[PDB]
RNA sequence: GGCCCCAUCGUCUAGCGGUUAGGACGCGGCCCUCUCAAGGCCGAAACGGGGGUUCGAUUCCCCCUGGGGUCACCA
């Protein structure tokens, strides 16, 4: 069949390329009614930031994407975790040695500085040390790594699915280290070895590997395993167009979900980055993306990620694909972070139905309502210009308010109506500054809905302080 | 700099030899209207350059330019 997978370092926060990459190997491997592996490459002890791990799997299953193998569901061909599985790199490397494929090397990380400073980039002069003085060396427990004896004189054909065949020339495929001198492997040694055991066949990554892949071609020739399928997805871009970064933009999973940017949006945009609907369509969910991926369709230029275009996204998914009521939902923890508190299901539903048009994240919501929750709200400079030149009117329009009966959205534009009319004025300038009055802003939903929502009493409380 | 990838509006993109080069974000105008939005309508905005192949190139081939990536005991 087919199995996929992706490869997380949690060496700081879920990074957004992480989840675009993640998101596209889930659905190659779904479209094909195949398996997608989740694998943590904690192999870096310097880098690993503790607590990453949980944070990347969360924002995934976040965005809406679900594993069939990794650390915490379990599989056969466990452990997930790279850390756990030194020993078995351990083999495979001294298997490579063996074979002839590889060799010790002891230089310190201040000899191999000056060897690049000098020669730029490793020489390989550690192949001319006799294998059983090499051993000796080992067991006399000098420090020391392992690296892949490239073929010299040669060439190495690598084949992208996406660009065709690309043939280097093994003068340009370095002797890397497969295993560090810590015990622990590099990417290049571990990707193989576990891409093989738990049987990936399509390796989706990150153009940035594209160059690597001789490496794994040929080690996966040194261990005489088949190679599987390479796909090298293009890097999502700063504005600048070079690989998104942690300063010229966000790349923290986190922060979206911070400012109120909703999973579907996310992962709706993510799509778009490379990829689009034969009709062209834009909004569409993850299942239908699945069923409509085709390598065909994916573009190969460096997308820049624009933010501009995930708020009008975001925006789009709170009025037209979520139901009001899911929206309501969504938004109380952001209501809650404000400090700000509802009265009951059905006021926060209405108090969101009027607003579902005028916020794009789920953070703004609070924002631009807020004096629909509270009475600790801001009166800007215009609201109270236009509050203190209609305070004549109000003044003689409250009489009428605190004597209607039908306090109704219909009732109440009939008598705001009759008022402006009766005192031969246009509506706005009746309008206007009670909206002022009520809201502490001149920019908000229609006055009538605003007017009724609250009731008679709090309603005129709240005019009342205006006119006092 | 060496090697490798990429090339349609500012951005995301549709073209797969013959199109008025389409859509979306953003931007400007208009409509709707009690404000602000949402929504509808209209509009400005692209094939980097030079050779070719071909009856004909944005689509195919080559050079140039440009952009990006990569050159570790990080991935
Ligand atoms: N900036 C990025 N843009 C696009 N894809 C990325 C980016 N960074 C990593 N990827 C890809 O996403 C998957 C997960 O990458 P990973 O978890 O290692 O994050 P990372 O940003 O590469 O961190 P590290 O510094 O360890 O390389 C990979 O298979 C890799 O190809
Ligand atoms: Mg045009």
């Amino acid at each position: 069949m087919v199995v996929t997978r992706i490869a997380p370092s949690p060496t700081g926060d879920p990074h957004v390329g992480t989840a675009y990459i993640a998101l596209f190997n889930y659905a190659w491997a779904r479209r094909n009614g195949g398996r997608f592996i989740v694998r943590i490459e904690d192999t870096d002890r310097a880098r690993y930031v503790p607590g990453a791990e949980e944070r990347i799997l969360a924002a995934l299953k976040w965005l809406g994407l679900s594993y069939d193998e990794g650390p915490d569901v379990g599989g056969p061909h466990g452990p997930y975790r790279q850390s756990e599985r030194l020993p078995l790199y351990q083999k495979y490397a001294e298997e490579l040695l063996k074979r002839g494929w590889a060799y010790r090397a002891f230089e310190t990380p201040e000899e191999l500085e000056q060897i690049r400073k000098e020669k730029g980039g490793y020489d390989g002069r550690a192949r001319n040390i006799p294998p059983e003085e090499a051993e000796e060396r080992a067991r006399r427990g000098e420090p020391h790594v392992i690296r892949l004896k490239v073929p010299r004189p040669g060439t190495t054909e690598v084949k992208d699915e996406l660009r065709g065949v690309v043939v280097y020339d093994n003068q340009e495929i370095p002797d890397v280290v497969l295993l560090k001198s810590d015990g622990y492997p590099t990417y290049h040694l571990a990707n193989v070895v576990d891409d093989h055991l738990m049987g990936v066949t399509d390796v989706i990554r990150a153009e940035e590997w594209l160059v690597s892949t001789p490496i794994h071609v040929l080690l996966y020739r040194a261990f005489g395993w088949e190679a599987p399928r390479f796909y090298h997805m293009p890097l999502l871009r700063n504005p600048d167009k070079t690989k998104i970064s942690k300063r010229k933009s966000h790349t923290s999973l986190d922060w979206y979900k911070a400012e109120g940017f909703l999973p579907e949006a996310l992962r709706n945009y993510l799509c778009l980055m490379g990829f689009s609907m034969p009709d062209g369509r834009e909004i569409f969910t993850l299942e239908e993306f699945i069923q409509a991926f085709t390598w065909e369709r994916v573009s190969l230029g460096g997308p820049v990620f624009d933010l501009e275009k995930l708020r009008w996204m975001n925006g789009k998914y709170i009025r037209e694909v979520l139901s009001l009521e899911e929206v309501a939902e969504r938004v109380k923890p952001f209501l809650r972070e404000a400090g700000l508190s509802w009265e009951s299901e059905a006021y926060l539903r209405r108090a969101v139905e009027l607003m579902r048009p005028r916020f794009d994240t789920l953070k703004e919501f609070p924002e631009k309502a807020r004096y629909l929750f509270t009475e600790d709200y801001p009166v800007s400079e215009k609201a109270q210009r236009k509050l203190e030149e209609g305070l004549p009117l109000l003044k003689e329009l409250y009489p009428r308010l605190r004597a209607q009966e039908e306090w109704t959205e219909a009732a109440l534009e009939a008598l705001l109506r009759g008022f402006a009319a009766e005192k031969g004025v246009k509506l706005g300038q009746v309008a206007q500054p009670l909206r002022a009055a009520l809201t502490g802003s001149l920019e908000t939903p229609g006055l009538f809905e605003i007017l009724a929502l609250l009731g008679k009493e709090r309603a005129l409380r709240r005019l009342e302080r205006a006119l006092a």
